[PDB]
């Protein structure tokens, strides 16, 4: 029970590789083959909008982009941050999806996977701003984005679904494969090529503008090639891959903390079964093919006791370790409590673990057994029941 206590709008925030509504020919990240989640929510009286930030970027960059997309304006990554990592300070300019957040309004954020880290960071920056950005701005006499001031509280709630709050060991597998096939560098080169091809961005927009991957106006190929080789993007830790790794996720948890003015809900996922002999976990029949063959095996068998990666990390949903989903724990002081019928502020409300994989939970992969429609409508109702 507990009816409508607020009419604050909802924004959907995708995770790693996530694309916007106008990309992928309309195939929705939030809905996939099952439908259009944003539309189902809107048709039911829940004002909903969809955010589309850097699919391969760091949570910091994605948070800054999310902020601009919400209140409108030109993306400002921060002069200190831009200088530190070697990329442009300013980005794209947006009209604003919810400028009402600038004058009292509040918003519910529903995020999937990496989106969970971005949402938490946006809240932390809004609330505390960035001391480093403030000091840098005053010391060099440059402008400061309101986002780094602190004292803002327009986010009412953050709901994470299958979010790797403590990271995912999948990155560890990528580290091993790096000795040969370097996945990140390959993805970047592909993005570099695409940035120069005409219509590509209409299908999949990499949103890596800050790195200047495309050949500029009168730039010759020769100059272009030389400039790219010198780019710091190839060896940068200012990427989603780093924030998603075990050590990167902890560093994020060290400063991104749960705000006492915001409600936090987490949903965990698993689509595996434990081997009686080894203790290792294997993908159930149904998990999307990609995950089942390429990711699940490593996720369900990789251990590193010295780093704290024990048997409790083997259960997974094909992409992320389940134990990493209930809330930040590694390098975190956040509190996680089991949902007891009453949602609380400043803590993670563990809404439970669901038998659906990483892609099925957003409809990208089919699973007739999963009533995706009901899951999101039921979530919307709970968010609407929250007391401001
Ligand atoms: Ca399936
Ligand atoms: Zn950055």
């Amino acid at each position: 029970a507990s009816p409508r206590a607020n009419d604050a709008p909802i924004v959907l925030l995708h995770g790693f590789t996530g694309w916007g509504r106008e990309e992928m020919l309309g195939f929705k990240y939030w809905g996939g083959v099952r439908g259009d989640i944003e539309q189902w929510l809107n048709d039911n009286g829940y004002r909903t909008y969809t955010l589309a930030v850097g699919p391969l970027s760091s949570n910091w960059d994605r948070a800054c982009e999310a902020y601009a997309q919400l209140v409108g304006g030109t993306v400002d990554y921060g002069a200190a941050h831009a200088a530190k990592h070697g990329h442009a300070r300013f980005g794209r300019t947006y009209p604003g999806l919810l400028p009402e957040l600038k004058r009292g309004g509040r918003v519910h954020i529903i995020a999937h996977s990496q989106g969970g880290q971005t949402a938490r960071m946006l809240v932390s920056l809004l609330e505390n701003g960035s001391q480093e950005e403030r000091e840098y701005a005053k010391a060099h006499n440059v402008s400061l984005s309101p986002l780094f001031e602190g004292g803002h509280h327009f986010v009412l709630s953050v709901t994470t679904i299958a979010t790797p709050h403590d990271g995912t060991t999948l990155v560890n597998m990528v580290d091993f494969t790096d000795r040969f096939f370097d996945l990140q560098k390959a993805v970047l080169k592909a993005a570099a090529v695409a940035s120069n091809v005409p219509y590509t961005s209409q299908v999949y927009d990499f949103k890596l503008d800050q790195w200047g991957l495309r050949r500029q106006p009168g730039e010759s190929f020769d100059h272009y090639f030389e400039r790219l080789k010198r780019s710091p993007v190839w060896t940068s830790t200012d990427t989603a891959r780093y924030d998603l790794s075990i050590p990167g996720a902890e560093k994020l948890n060290q400063w991104v903390q749960a705000s006492p003015n915001t409600y936090y809900l987490s949903f965990s996922t698993e689509r595996t079964h434990r081997g009686a002999l080894t203790g290792n976990y294997y993908p159930e029949l149904g998990m999307n093919a990609f995950s089942a063959v390429v990711c699940a095996p490593f996720l369900g068998s990789y251990r590193n006791e010295a780093l704290g990666i024990d048997d409790r990390w083997l259960e997974n949903d094909g992409i992320v370790n389940t134990v990493s989903m209930n809330g930040p724990k590694r390098g975190s002081s956040d509190r996680i409590v089991p949902y007891d019928g009453t949602l609380k502020k400043g803590v993670w409300n563990d809404m439970g673990t669901y038998n659906v994989d990483h892609l099925e939970v957003i409809g990208v992969d089919p699973n007739p057994s999963f009533d995706i429609r009901a899951f999101y409508l039921r979530l919307a109702e709970q968010l609407a029941s929250l007391r401001p």
